[PDB]
């Protein structure tokens, strides 16, 4: 039985002021590097424990001992994502009901139906880059966020955000990005009751009303039309939970749509941005991925079956998720009193945070080359220890979007590698911006067209 370390304190604010930064996840990663596999983190009225080792996280991933907790970030996002899948407790009726209804919508089989809509947006990205003049560059996270937002609009509810036609965001996205900024900024606030936050609170309520009004209108407009498009909204309007026999109500459907728009905007765009960063910084890896793209993608438009054959591209995406898991943490609570790692007693209700980027740097798992970009690490999943790699979370509360995200990212990265050579023309220094998620900021490249027609 060991006493766990704790980072520096600020009197009655305890560790809270360590989060007073634009990069709190990266600050927690530096704390983990200093203090090791487990540390205590206290704020007024709250204690959690940050886990960084596979040794402890493999125990935390035991669903008999630990269930998903809503971190403060997820409790603040719940003010607009409601009892959608991502911000519901496992024990709320709407979690299992929506999980049962939506699982068939997110299977590998469902991806065959979403593929044509994903190709529509991927072709828009390739045509944009084909049309750049010689003196121009690509704003990588900007263009990847245009793509992933448009994909989930089209597969989610047959709506075109038309992100490649504008710089000014859609009114829904203005409100969603500002609501996510308020939720994440509110985490650090020592004095949230201070009148100085009255305007923030007014604006947040306005942004919730904008998101609710626009998504409620999408649902009402679909029910009125009777249109049976092959999208998540049709699946939610028609689907019945096998257990309860009940469908989702229109309020829960709205929360699921808001949740899918958050995910599409924030996550897959980060993965694609980090993958392109690592490829331009590792030219031998880029060459190997480009060779696979050329060998497999033999038609003007990729098919579902061709994307399934981009195995090395899939290993590139896993190695990008290893070094920079764009959704960088998840939270657990102890279902009963238990001992972690034979050393750290926990009481029922005690909270843990899994720091995914640190888990992914555990040298006892990956070896001394842990900071190197080596997709070949993922050749054989049986050679990877249990719970070493958790970019989609754990167990029944793992990401429902995992198949969707990896299909879109594999398709797009394969088309990018087929159609262009890339230059790191600025010798870009990685700068990671934190929203709900991690993304490179200011990452720019030049593309040189291979002049292969679509
Ligand atoms: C690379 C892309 C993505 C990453 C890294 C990612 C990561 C994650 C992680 C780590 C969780 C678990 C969170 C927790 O335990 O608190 C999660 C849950 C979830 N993700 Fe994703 N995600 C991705 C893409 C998507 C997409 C595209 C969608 C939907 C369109 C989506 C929908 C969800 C939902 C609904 C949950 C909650 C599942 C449940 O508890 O029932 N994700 N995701
Ligand atoms: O450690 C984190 C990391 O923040 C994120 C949590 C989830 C998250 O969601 C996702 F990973 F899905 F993106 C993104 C960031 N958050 C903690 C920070 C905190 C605040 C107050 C007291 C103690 C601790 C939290 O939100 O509870």
């Amino acid at each position: 039985i060991k006493e766990m370390p704790q980072p520096k304190t600020f009197g009655e604010l305890k560790n809270l002021p360590l989060l007073n930064t634009d990069k709190p996840v990266q600050a927690l990663m530096k704390i983990a590097d200093e203090l090791g596999e487990i540390f205590k983190f206290e704020a007024p009225g709250r204690v959690t424990r940050y886990l960084s080792s596979q040794r402890l996280i493999k125990e935390a991933c035991d669903e008999s001992r630990f269930d998903k907790n809503l971190s403060q970030a997820l409790k603040f996002v719940r003010d607009f994502a409601g009892d959608g899948l991502f911000t519901s407790w496992t024990h709320e009726k709407n979690w299992k009901k929506a999980h049962n209804i939506l699982l068939p919508s997110f299977s590998q089989q469902a991806m065959k139906g979403y593929h044509a809509m994903m190709v529509d947006i991927a072709v828009q990205l390739v045509q944009k880059w084909e049309r750049l003049n010689a003196d121009e560059h690509i704003e990588v996270p900007e263009d990847m966020t245009r793509l992933t937002l448009d994909t989930i609009g089209l597969c989610g509810f047959n709506y075109r955000f038309n992100s490649f036609y504008r710089d000014q965001p859609h009114p829904f996205i203005t409100s969603m990005v500002r609501a996510l900024d308020e939720a994440m900024n509110k985490l650090q606030r020592a004095n949230p009751d201070d009148p100085a936050y009255d305007e923030n609170k007014r604006q947040f309520q306005e942004d919730i009303k904008v998101m609710n009004d626009l998504v409620d209108k999408i649902i009402a407009d679909r029910k009125a039309s009777g249109e049976q498009s092959d999208d998540l909204l049709t699946h939610m309007l028609n689907g019945k939970d096998p257990e309860t026999g009940e469908p989702l109500d229109d309020e829960n459907i709205r929360y699921q749509i808001i949740t899918f728009l958050i995910a599409g905007h924030e996550t897959t765009s980060g993965l694609l941005s980090f993958a392109l960063y690592f490829l331009v910084k590792n030219p031998h890896v880029l060459q190997k991925a480009a060779e696979e793209a050329a060998r497999v993608l033999v038609d003007p438009v990729p098919s579902y079956k061709q994307v399934k054959q981009l195995k090395y591209v899939g290993m590139v995406l896993n190695e990008a998720l290893r070094l920079w898991p764009t959704a960088p943490a998840f939270s657990l609570y102890a279902k009963e009193d238990t001992v972690l790692g034979g050393e750290y007693p926990l009481e029922k209700g005690d909270e843990l945070m899994v720091l995914i980027p640190q888990l992914h740097r555990d040298k006892t798992i990956w070896g001394d080359d842990v900071e190197e970009f080596r997709p070949e690490r993922f050749e054989n999943p049986s050679a990877i220890p249990q719970h070493a790699f958790k970019p989609f979370g754990n167990g029944q509360r793992a990401c429902i979007g995992q198949q969707f995200a990896l299909h879109e990212a594999t398709l797009v990265l394969g088309m990018m590698l087929k159609h262009f050579d890339f230059e790191d023309h600025t010798n870009y220094e990685l700068d990671i911006k934190e929203t709900l998620t991690l993304k490179p900021e200011g990452f720019v490249v030049k593309a040189k067209s291979k002049k292969i027609p679509l």
